């Protein structure tokens, strides 16, 4: 909860020169790897999306963030992700636009406040913080100094304290402060459903998040507060697992990159002495098919089909290319 080195002119510079054009970042099918293939500066073409996405929307001009606390706060961001395989910058400029899509094709806008809707857009872009490509199971498993400091304290969500703590710290510099422009009771709103979507990211909590929000939606008007708080988690958890939602070239690349990351906390902790699961062990799995498989069937699936159903009607498309995705995945395995 303090302050980080200022973001300069230059920096700031290298963002706006990028031009993007023949992309919409409005819609479905955008297409971020070509996006990032297109230019020798990735980073800088990632921050752009990212601060055209939030400007265009016309959210930070209503609560008061100016553009220039807007790319600095974006930026303060990129600096704190790390290059890993998935967790990356690119995973949080590819959650922030997805929820857009979510928001604003999917009309899930409608369920929401208009502030609400800004913390969404803002919270992708934090809720992965300092990522080490490593779950909350590595840590408490291998007695890692910060699994030892949550076993210490209470809390098992190590990796989503963490994300809070640097989105607090980065919010504490007035010149990226994007919540200044909000007054008193706003202000501690902000605050509050920020921390409380990025903890309900843990999946340890994937279960009994969808059975709140689905108690929720039953009687909106018996508890609008709640109801209002439930689908802001739902959709932030939405855009984390929206990879299968995507074109198939899409969620294939996305595939890739998770699965290295998986294998390589396998690695680390066979070398700790710990007996790793399947999953996660190189020797033990050959082609991506099977667990993009097993993971729409046992997780992604049911979720989007349940919370479509059960309010968000809007968001019908993800269900459909989810479907057609795992028969694509299907026909691989059958020839
Ligand atoms: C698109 O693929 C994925 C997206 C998110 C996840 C996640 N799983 N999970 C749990 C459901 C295990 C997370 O906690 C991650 C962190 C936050 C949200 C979702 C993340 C896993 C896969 C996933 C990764 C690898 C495989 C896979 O095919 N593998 C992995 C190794 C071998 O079994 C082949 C399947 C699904
Ligand atoms: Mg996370
Ligand atoms: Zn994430």
């Amino acid at each position: 909860v303090k302050r980080v080195t200022a973001i300069t002119k230059v920096e700031r510079e290298a963002v706006l020169v990028c031009e993007l054009p023949s992309f919409d970042v409005t819609d479905v099918e955008f297409d971020l790897f070509r996006a990032r293939e297109s230019t020798d500066k990735p980073l800088d073409v990632a921050a752009a999306i990212a601060y055209r996405l939030l400007l265009g929307s016309g959210l930070p001009q209503k609560f008061g963030c100016s553009d220039e606390v807007l790319l600095n706060f974006i930026l303060q961001c990129r600096k704190k992700y790390r290059n890993v395989p998935y967790h990356n910058f690119y995973h949080v400029v590819d959650v922030c636009q997805t929820i857009h899509t979510f928001l604003y094709r999917g009309n899930v806008y409608e369920k929401l406040t208009e502030l609400e809707c800004f913390v969404l857009l803002i919270t992708a872009l934090v809720h992965d913080l300092d990522h080490m490509g490593l779950n909350n199971s590595f840590y408490l498993k291998t007695e890692s100094p910060l699994g030892i400091l949550s076993s210490a304290s209470g809390n098992t969500s190590v990796l989503e304290v963490h994300h809070c703590n640097l989105a607090v710290e980065i919010l504490s510099d007035p010149e990226s402060d994007v919540f200044d422009g909000l007054e008193g009771a706003e202000r501690t709103l902000a605050f509050r459903s920020m921390i409380d979507c990025v903890l309900a990211t843990d999946m340890a909590k994937h279960g009994s998040a969808l059975e709140a929000f689905l108690a929720s939606a039953a009687d909106q008007s018996s508890d609008e507060a709640a109801f209002h708080r439930m689908t802001m988690e739902i959709i932030l958890k939405a855009g984390d697992i929206s990879n299968v939602t995507k074109p198939f070239d899409i969620s294939r690349q996305w595939a890739m990159a998770v699965t290295e990351e998986f294998y390589r906390q396998g690695d680390m902790e066979k070398e700790r002495g710990v007996e790793v699961l399947p999953m996660f062990d190189r020797s033990k799995n050959m082609e991506l098919a099977k667990g993009q498989i097993g993971f729409i069937d046992f997780v992604a699936a049911p979720f989007f089909q349940k919370i479509v159903d059960a309010c968000l009607q809007g968001m019908q498309w993800t269900v459909d290319r989810i479907k057609s995705n795992r028969a694509q995945w299907e026909r691989v395995l059958e020839t």
